[PDB]
């Protein structure tokens, strides 16, 4: 019956983290994995979000159906986050959003759409992008190319053929770009260079849809949402997919939103019940618990306020690990330059090492990266960051 | 820019539910929606649901995203309840389950897959069905026809035409069954009837999907699942998409099972496989919340023990409600047999009364039904119950 059917290599990320956990090595390390986690090495449970779901318990309440766009508190908590308290474009009323099921869900609403209503327009991710970016967009039909970005040999942006790519591209072609945190490789644009883009986008008459899943890690939430609140002013229409995922230490539960930003108050109107309709034929409406959270926080001024702070924390313990690295390496290697390391954004870092180096900490080590070489920066504490440096050089030596 | 983008209309159940919050009336009564409700008509927190949130609660842990194909715990619960414990089908380790975000993710992930490996496959859905039934498998692109079912003059099944219909459709065509509590109508199959509806379809090698949102609402955990697990016993290729929104009470959280019952122990390799691609695709990975509770409550004997009981206590219930309305419409109209109420079973009841007949119950009474005549009869009580079936009786009166 059932001989079609075709075996799943499984994700490429969790085939990893399979070997890593089905792997008994003493000193085993993982760096593989979009997770963050404290000095202790644990995933912590946020004080915002631990008050949060205090109240939620407190007392236990029937658990009616969400909308289908979710509870308004999140759906207000995504706009105001992503695009600015009280920001013209939420004054005016000019975006559509809904909670969905991380970002993920984001993404998934957001590309079945693009199938339906444009079916001609062909979607482009970054080289190297996230495994699921593809996945996520070929599963609605979408055929699926990339624009180049990582340049191999500087280590940054090859910024000429990236541009000249968005030249040869056609009106409503989807562009995946990631405002901050490049994943896979840390390597975000720069303001002048977001403009740059932009203006591209405006001229060529592309499409926009930027993928934050880590607002909060880049420089700061407000910094971090650059590449939004410029198209939003240059009054392009855009697709914006958050989740509150790594910022919310939140993997779980599932939280997140879908923006559609809008030239007419009139064309939201429609945007907003065509995502409805989307989400009706898919899950039928976004779960309560994570729901509940994201409303309670960012509602909650001081809950809000204390929320940005231990973001801040997370954000600064990478920022520094990402020091500690270059200090290592810089000092027991004379003839490599490691800036990019402390050049790179969020949770991810390229380190730069060749698939064949990738393997050699593994075997020898039980250091888990990518083969593409992205390491999770976040996986690094004081505890154990001294032993991977030093393998690093081992394996830079060779 | 999105002015290619029609308006969506709105969820019509939603619709109806809005019109019902904006009604003037003191007496209105909503039976319109598929919720139970207590002898108050307040949605119920069941014990062992409150019992299984405050050890969530204590403390509260971590959030990691759960396996793709959600909790272990979550996936044995589905099993057991719907093969029931011990199953030599569970034993042979033949079954392929995933958590999934409610029924209408296991709907949807199941349709997804079929759409995938059976792209020839059509689905038939029984005539009349859930409405959101329809959606699912055409946001699939699945093509969808209507296999005949009710039988309005009778009041029961068009049975004979039934069968005759399913000789006529193609190898690996899709039949979306409920195994018992029919929406919108209440009209069972009958033991019998259900295993000459199992032997066409293995005959003519039918897909049987298997939609089971009621279980413990018809008869009882058993019974309810018997064409689930008559089907297995036969060898066919089942799909079962179980939710737990209405037995458990927790819609909100979004909590149900898939599960695909394959020949063999590497077809059933394959098939879960393909169920974690399908959902990685869509949203990644279930809630966490719900699936703990699930977890928890399934795999807990003595919160196990007392869920059941919880479920038929919601039955009885339901089962007092229709007595009690027969009696009363038998009381004061002459001319029509009103046993077919106590003859269907589980939430929904097709009650015979025209569009006309519902529009004059909104109207001067504020009762809210779905113009086909469906009425949730859990939203029935002591209290409005009097109400209710005196302005039935006025309205079929004339
Ligand atoms: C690059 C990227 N974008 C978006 C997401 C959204 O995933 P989630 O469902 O956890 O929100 C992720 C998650 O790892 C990601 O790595
Ligand atoms: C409610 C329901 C489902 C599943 O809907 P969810 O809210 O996602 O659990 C499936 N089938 C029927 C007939 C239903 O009434
Ligand atoms: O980029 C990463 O490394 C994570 O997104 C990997 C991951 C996502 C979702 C689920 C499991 C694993
Ligand atoms: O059949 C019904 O109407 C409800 O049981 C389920 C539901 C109602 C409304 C919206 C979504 C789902
Ligand atoms: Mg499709």
């Amino acid at each position: 019956m059932f001989e079609r059917i075709d075996y799943y290599a499984g994700d490429p990320i969790l085939g990893l983290v399979e070997k890593f956990a089905a792997d008994n090595n003493p000193d085993k390390v993982n760096l593989g994995i979009g997770i963050y986690y404290d000095e202790s090495g644990v995933m912590p449970v946020l004080d915002c979000v631990k008050i949060a779901e205090q109240r939620i318990a407190d007392p236990i309440s029937p658990r009616p159906y969400l909308p289908m766009a979710g509870l308004p508190g999140h759906r207000k908590g995504c706009q105001e986050l992503l695009f600015g308290k009280d920001a013209p474009v939420l004054k005016d009323g000019l975006v559509a959003t809904i909670a969905t099921i991380g970002g993920s869900g984001a993404l998934k609403v957001g590309a079945e759409f693009i199938h339906e209503w444009f079916p001609q327009s062909k979607c482009y991710v970054s080289d190297p992008t996230w495994g699921n970016h593809i996945a996520i967009f070929e599963g609605c039909d979408i055929e699926v190319g990339k624009y180049p970005y990582y340049d191999t040999a500087t280590g940054g942006i090859k910024f000429d053929e990236m541009i000249a790519f968005f030249e040869t591209l056609n009106k409503d072609d989807v562009l995946l770009l990631h405002p901050c945190c490049h994943n896979p490789t840390g390597v975000d644009l720069t303001r002048e260079q977001w403009d740059t883009v932009l203006n591209v986008i405006q001229e060529r008459e592309l499409i926009p849809f930027m993928d934050i899943a880590y607002q909060g890690f880049g420089e700061d939430m407000d910094s971090d949402a650059y590449a939004i609140r410029k198209a939003v002013d240059m009054g392009l229409p855009l697709f914006v997919s958050n989740s509150f995922s790594k910022n919310l230490s939140l993997y779980g539960e599932r939280v997140g939103g879908l923006s559609v930003v809008c030239p007419t108050v009139d064309e939201t109107e429609r945007v907003f019940g065509q995502l409805n309709s989307t989400v009706r034929r898919i899950y039928s409406s976004p779960p309560s618990h994570g729901g509940r959270v994201v409303d309670i926080v960012m509602n909650d001024a001081a809950l809000h306020e204390q929320w940005v702070g231990e973001v801040y924390a997370m954000r600064d313990r990478i920022k520094s690990m990402r020091t500690k690295l270059k200090s290592v390496l810089e000092a027991k290697i004379s003839g490599r330059n490691f800036d990019y390391l402390t050049a790179q954004n969020g949770m991810f870092s390229f380190t730069g090492l060749t698939p064949e180096q990738v393997e050699r900490l593994q075997s020898e080590f039980g250091i888990y990266m990518i083969s593409n070489s992205r390491m999770c920066v976040a996986g690094l504490n004081s505890s154990n960051i001294d032993y991977v440096a030093n393998a690093m050089v081992d394996v830079l030596k060779d």
